[PDB]
């Protein structure tokens, strides 16, 4: 009962593979229904054709800001911003995906996948799936970023939608 969306991954065009995560609409409905959404396009706006902006090894790949292209944008089904739902999943691993924000209540659109354990976010940043299948596709894309988080390719999300 839970979605699972799909993100095709390119480098510089050229076709990678495929990721899908588990979204946990049973824990945290309102923000897993906002990547739900933004992944099959059909409010008119979301994530098809956008990049992941800073990839850092180690740490995490973070993307979704499909407005501006470098983090200083997106913005949720919600309007600009939507408040933080709740705290109960953790950063326990590599392949959580959690919302990207700039402070308490300012979730958007932006989104990151952890490739480490990132305890330091809990509380902080919502949880609200992981990486069902396509983790060797991560680390693949992961292999693409550097220190200060610049991507060495273009990493895009060629095309998305729910399975």
């Amino acid at each position: 009962v839970n979605p699972t969306v799909f993100f095709d991954i390119a480098v510089d065009g050229e076709p990678l593979g495929r990721v899908s995560f588990e979204l946990f609409a049973d824990k945290v409905p309102k923000t897993a229904e906002n990547f739900r959404a933004l992944s099959t396009g059909e409010k008119g706006f979301g994530y098809k054709g956008s990049c992941f902006h800073r990839i850092i090894p180690g740490f995490m790949c973070q993307g979704g800001d499909f407005t501006r292209h470098n983090g200083t944008g997106g913005k949720s089904i919600y309007g600009e911003k939507f408040e933080d739902e709740n705290f109960i999943l953790k950063h326990t691993g590599p392949g959580i995906l959690s919302m990207a924000n700039a402070g308490p209540n300012t979730n958007g659109s932006q989104f990151f996948i952890c490739t480490a354990k990132t305890e330091w976010l809990d509380g902080k940043h919502v949880v609200f799936g992981k990486v069902k299948e396509g983790m060797n596709i991560v680390e693949a894309m992961e292999r693409f970023g550097s220190r200060n988080g610049k991507t060495s390719k273009k990493i895009t999300i060629a095309d998305c939608g729910q399975l």
